């Protein structure tokens, strides 16, 4: 369909192609593009060490393509009506757990890793529940309008990423409603050193804090595109251990679920994010040479296992 | 206008964003993008040695952006009606020479370097003359349809890039009509070693052959975008020396005109093309390390000047 493609490329005002070319040109001229590719490949090195160098490149290439594809699909999703987006949901596994958790009326925490095409699940979810979501305003103003408009359409209640937003989320849960937390980025402020692929990383405790206090039901969700179709969406109950222990133990149970998802579907995780920076030993690992980076990481995964048998709280010390 | 941009990005079918992402992904995954950037910078090294390293990067970056911009503008031009494209011509310098050459009824050869946004001149030119143009079918089939459709709309007579097309062009000129030759690429088959920025390069003789035999008028044409507007188009008569000597002497006069254009507007030449490969000493200069490449080129620009004082035809020998 290269032609109906060009047929609309060529139908738009000429300043549109100009604006798009300057955007691409900025990327080709900043080396932001090849910096991304090496971060993906370093991340795969760290999280999936058993890949051959041949398998890494194959997954790196599918991941580059798949993450890029998801952002375009996000645009399509955000510019589409709710019914169109709901119709994009081809199949759902585990729908039962979602309606059941709604039935319990103790709240629902949807745990969504940066994986596949998660934005497509919102319109479908929103027809069964009120949704309250953390929202960081987007730097550029028109992107923020375009996203806020799409959230307005999907009925989402946006709250600030601060304590007042957390309070509104707690309130939403206590009223039997739903929240979506993306738990797998490094928090801007704080928090807890929790192992991620064997590496202690500064991690959010928000999901566990919400769940363990309110006894809300925790569901693990992700959606993967089907070749020239819509998306299969997967709803899985979080292991009941998430309710036990400290918030950090709950966060660790969330980390295990993400790891298992990544193990099965490494090409569908969004590897561009520089997650493994979030350790005081690892602040520079994306700047330095990858093979030294990996020596530092391997150094650290070993210390952390040896220090966990030791009575001393070494890895969770934040300094 | 980032929003009305996204407003149509998001209005298209989701498989459209998918197709576009796979295209980008292919480029980021092939290193075709950073290969292009080093070819541009090597070309500027060769043709514009007086640039500081600081000035090169600035022009490299504007050239990357400007060549990319021209291809998007070509799409817009090819998908636009003739009147829309004519309206995109903001100003014309030297229109007089064009109507006068048409008046002489000995034919008109429009010499168009790969520079700026040349496709925008066609619709304007075609309202005064019949145009016959060499056409190589585009590899991909829908691109070929999209381009052939645009040429059909612009009234262009397409002829094959072989002797039969050259014959049709000669016939068109003898009937007082017009042809457009892009003279500044390396021919697929043959031809003559003519200095380009001091470097003997295998070059087309077609423009000079046409002009010197038929006594058609030769015009030098180029168009440059105006910041968020259309394009200024420039029509300049070729130096009368183009009629003198051999076809290769005529080609050299064409090369001087392109060099002067590049000197004034280096950011508007399409530097991605690997022009300086076209010498038996230079076949690998884009693969090797640029600083050795440039030693080989500097070696060659010196030999060529020393051999031109020598009675021996060294540089024009093809082996
Ligand atoms: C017009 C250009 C074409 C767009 C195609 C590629 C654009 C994507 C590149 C940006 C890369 C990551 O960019 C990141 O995107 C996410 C969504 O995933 C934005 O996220 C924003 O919307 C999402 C979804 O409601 C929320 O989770 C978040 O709170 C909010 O800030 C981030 O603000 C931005 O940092
Ligand atoms: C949908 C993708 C978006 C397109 C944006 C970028 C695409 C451009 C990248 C291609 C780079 C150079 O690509 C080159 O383009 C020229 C036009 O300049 C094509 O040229 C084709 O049309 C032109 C114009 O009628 C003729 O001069 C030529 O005889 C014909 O083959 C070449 O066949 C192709 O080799
Ligand atoms: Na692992
Ligand atoms: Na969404
Ligand atoms: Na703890
Ligand atoms: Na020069
Ligand atoms: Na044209
Ligand atoms: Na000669």
């Amino acid at each position: 369909m290269n032609y109906q493609l060009l047929k609309t490329f060529s139908r738009q005002p000429i300043q549109f192609g100009r604006f798009l070319a300057r955007l691409l040109a900025g990327l080709v001229n900043t080396l932001k593009i090849t910096r991304t590719s090496k971060s993906i490949e370093l991340n795969l090195r760290i999280a999936l060490p058993y890949l051959t160098p041949q398998q890494r490149i194959a997954i790196t290439e599918k991941a580059v393509r798949n993450e890029l594809t998801s952002y375009f699909e996000f645009l399509s999703i955000w510019g589409s009506s709710n019914s169109k987006n709901i119709s994009r949901i081809h199949r759902i596994e585990g729908e039962h757990f979602f309606h059941e958790a709604l039935a319990a009326k103790k709240g629902v925490v949807l745990i969504v890793p940066h994986f596949g095409t998660w934005e497509v699940m919102n319109a479908w979810c929103a027809q069964f529940t009120s949704m309250t979501i953390l929202y960081k305003p987007v730097k550029n103003a028109d992107a923020d309008r375009f996203v806020r408009e799409a959230r307005s359409r999907e009925q989402a209640n946006l709250v600030p990423t601060d304590e007042s937003g957390v309070r509104q989320i707690f309130k939403a849960l206590k009223q039997g409603e739903t929240t979506v937390i993306l738990p797998d980025h490094t928090p801007n402020v704080g928090g807890d050193m929790v192992n991620y692929f064997g590496v202690p990383l500064a991690s959010s405790n928000l999901s566990a804090k919400l769940i363990q206090k309110t006894k809300a039901k925790a569901l693990f969700l992700y959606a993967i595109r089907n070749e020239n179709d819509g998306f299969t969406m997967h709803i899985e109950p979080m292991d009941e251990k998430i309710y036990e222990g400290t918030a950090d133990d709950g966060t660790y149970v969330i980390h295990q679920a993400i790891e298992q998802l990544i193990y099965q579907y490494p090409e569908h995780y969004h590897w561009s994010y520089k997650r493994f920076k979030a350790n005081p030993a690892l602040d520079n690992i994306y700047n330095i040479d990858p093979t030294e980076a990996l020596k530092i990481v391997d150094r650290l995964k070993a210390e952390a296992l040896k220090t966990s048998t030791q009575p001393e709280p070494i890895q969770t010390s934040v300094m």
